[PDB]
């Protein structure tokens, strides 16, 4: 599995930090500041592809802590899921893991491989947690830019 490091911030510049052991929060961030925001490490893994979407999943650099997708009182969900060190990251991730990194432009979209056209979304309030949309354009954001930090 090949990985790189790196951060996103939503299209409307806001910093992704961990709120709690499980959550993503969202929220404006500049200066000495921007040392809280979290650094993921992108793996290139199995499933469909194209020349413009991508599977990968997103873990926590160096945490054993995933972006997963369940059903969560009967709605597609975004989790922080803790898995075994050892075992992680692997190639062939299980579908709740997988996300199709989709490239628009400069942007970037996040769509569960497991709940189609469900995003990662931030919403336009600050400090809201990051969660799972299964709506495109309207008032919630569903674009990202990515920054390379060291891959």
């Amino acid at each position: 599995v090949r990985s790189l490091n790196c951060t996103l911030r939503d299209s409307q510049q806001k910093s992704l930090v961990m709120s709690g052991p499980y959550e993503l929060k969202a929220l404006h961030l500049q200066g000495q500041d921007m040392e809280q925001q979290v650094v993921f490490s992108m793996s290139f893994v199995q499933g469909e592809e194209s020349n413009d979407k991508i599977p990968v999943a997103l873990g926590l650099k160096e945490k054993n802590l995933y972006l997963s997708c369940v059903l969560k009182d009967d709605k597609p969900t975004l989790q922080l899921e803790s898995v075994d060190p050892k075992n992680y990251p692997k190639k062939k991730m299980e579908k709740r893991f997988v996300f199709n990194k989709i490239e628009i432009n400069n942007k970037l979209e996040f769509e569960s491989a497991q709940f189609p056209n469900w995003y990662i979304s931030t919403s336009q309030a600050e400090n809201m947690p990051v969660f799972l949309g299964g709506t495109k354009g309207g008032q919630d954001i569903t674009d990202f830019t990515m920054q390379f930090v060291s891959s």
